[PDB]
C-alpha cells in the first residue's frame, strides 16, 4: 500500500482545481526512488474535455481518489513479483490533467479547465526531496502510455531542476513504456496533438523544440523524433503490435493480403525506429502496456525477461557477458514469440 499526499502547493492541480498529489511508500534502506506516470488518453477541446469530465472524472479530478493504492508490477515490494526494484521507494503520480503531461496552463476566467501536467512532476519532485529523495542515488522516471510519452517529455527537465536545486549526484533517468508511436499512414488523427498543444499551453524538451520550431511542436510527441535529443539514459519498451498504435490506424483483428502487408510493414517500420536505442526490449505481440502489470515477469525476448534487461541496464550504467539491454525481436507476424501474453 502506497498512501495518497495532495500536494502543499494547492495551485498545482488537477482539471478542475482540485489539488493533484502523488502515492508514496518508502523503503529507508534503500537510495532508489521509483516515480511512476499514470496513462490515460488525453482530452484537446472543451467539448470533448465535457465529455471526459462526465465518465472518466479521476482522471480529471482528485475529489474521488482513495487514500490507500496497492503497488503492483515494478511498484510491488515483493521480491517474488518485482526481481528489479523490489526495495526501492516507490511513488505512483496519478494523471489528472489530460495533456499528455505536458501542459503548464491555469483555470482562469478564460480557461474552464487547467492543464499542469509538467508542472505537476516538478512539484511533487520538490515536495519529495523533504521526504528522504534528498539522498538518493538514482531517480528513476517511468510511465505507461500516455505515461510513457511524458516520460520522453520530461525527464530531461527532472535532471536540470534538480541540478539547478543542488543535487547534482542523484542519477536522473527514464523508463517508457508503451509511449513510442509512429504517425503513419491509416489503414483505413496528429491534428488532435497540435490543437491539444494549444489548448494546454503544452512544453516539450528545449533541444526537440529549437529542431522543429514554432508550430510544429507536435512532433516532440513521437518516440522516434523525440528521444534523439534527450541526454539522460532512458530504456524504451514498446510492443512491436500495440494495441493502441492500432487502433489509431484503424486496424480490428481471416487476415487478407492488404492487411498482412500492413501489419508487416508496421512491426517492421517500429522495428527500425529502435534500431539504435541501446537500452530496449520489444517483442512482437499484440498487447498495450506491461510494467505494472502483476504478470510483467512472463515475457523474454531471446531467453531475457524485461526485469532481467533492466537489472542489465543498471549494470551498464556502473557489453556485458550473459547480460543483454538491447532486446527486439525480428519474427514478423503478432504472437511469432511463445512468451508474448495470452
Ligand atoms: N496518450 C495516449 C493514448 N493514445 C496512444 C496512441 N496515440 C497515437 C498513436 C499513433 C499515432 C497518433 Cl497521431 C496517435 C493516440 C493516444
Ligand atoms: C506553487 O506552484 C506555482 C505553479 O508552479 C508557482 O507559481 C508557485 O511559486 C508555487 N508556490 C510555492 C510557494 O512554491
Amino acid at each position: 500500500d502506497l498512501r495518497l499526499h495532495l500536494l502543499l502547493n494547492t495551485s498545482v492541480t488537477c482539471n478542475d482545481g482540485s489539488p493533484a498529489g502523488y502515492y508514496l511508500k518508502e523503503s529507508r534502506g534503500s537510495r532508489r526512488w521509483l516515480l511512476f506516470l499514470e496513462g490515460g488518453w488525453y482530452c484537446f477541446n472543451r467539448e470533448n474535455c465535457d465529455s471526459r469530465y462526465d465518465t472518466m472524472r479521476r482522471l480529471m479530478s482528485s475529489r474521488d481518489w482513495p487514500r490507500t493504492r496497492t503497488g503492483t508490477g515494478i511498484l510491488s515490494s515483493q521480491p517474488e513479483e518485482n526481481p528489479y526494484w523490489w526495495n526501492a521507494n516507490m511513488v505512483f503520480i496519478p494523471y489528472c490533467s489530460s495533456d499528455v503531461w505536458s501542459g503548464a496552463s491555469s483555470k482562469s476566467e478564460k480557461n474552464e479547465y487547467a492543464f499542469m501536467g509538467a508542472l505537476i512532476i516538478q512539484e511533487v519532485v520538490r515536495e519529495l526531496l523533504g521526504r528522504g529523495l534528498s539522498g538518493a542515488k538514482v531517480l528513476l522516471l517511468a510511465g505507461s502510455s500516455a505515461g510513457g510519452t511524458g516520460v520522453l517529455l520530461n525527464v530531461d527537465r527532472v535532471a536540470e531542476q534538480l541540478e539547478k536545486l543542488g543535487y547534482p549526484a542523484i542519477q536522473v533517468r527514464g523508463l517508457a513504456d508503451s509511449g513510442w508511436f509512429l504517425d503513419n499512414k491509416q489503414y483505413r488523427p496528429t491534428e488532435a496533438i497540435r490543437r491539444g498543444i494549444r489548448y494546454w499551453n503544452g512544453v516539450v524538451p528545449e533541444r526537440c523544440r529549437r529542431q522543429f520550431q514554432e508550430g510544429e511542436e507536435w512532433n516532440c510527441f513521437f518516440g522516434y523524433k523525440v528521444y534523439p535529443t534527450l541526454r539522460s539514459p532512458v530504456f524504451v519498451v514498446q510492443w512491436l503490435f500495440d494495441e493502441a498504435q492500432l487502433t489509431v490506424d484503424n486496424v480490428h483483428l481471416p487476415v487478407q493480403e492488404g492487411l498482412r502487408l500492413y501489419i508487416q510493414n508496421l512491426g517492421r517500420e517500429l522495428r527500425h525506429t529502435l534500431k539504435d536505442v541501446p537500452a530496449s526490449f520489444a517483442p512482437a505481440c499484440l498487447s498495450h502496456e506491461i510494467i505494472i502489470r502483476s504478470h510483467w515477469t512472463d515475457v523474454q525476448v531471446k531467453g531475457t525477461s524485461l526485469p532481467r534487461a533492466l537489472h542489465c541496464w543498471d549494470r551498464s550504467l556502473h557489453p556485458l557477458k550473459g547480460c543483454p539491454v538491447h532486446l527486439v525481436d525480428s519474427c514478423p507476424w503478432p504472437h511469432c514469440n511463445p512468451s508474448c501474453p495470452t
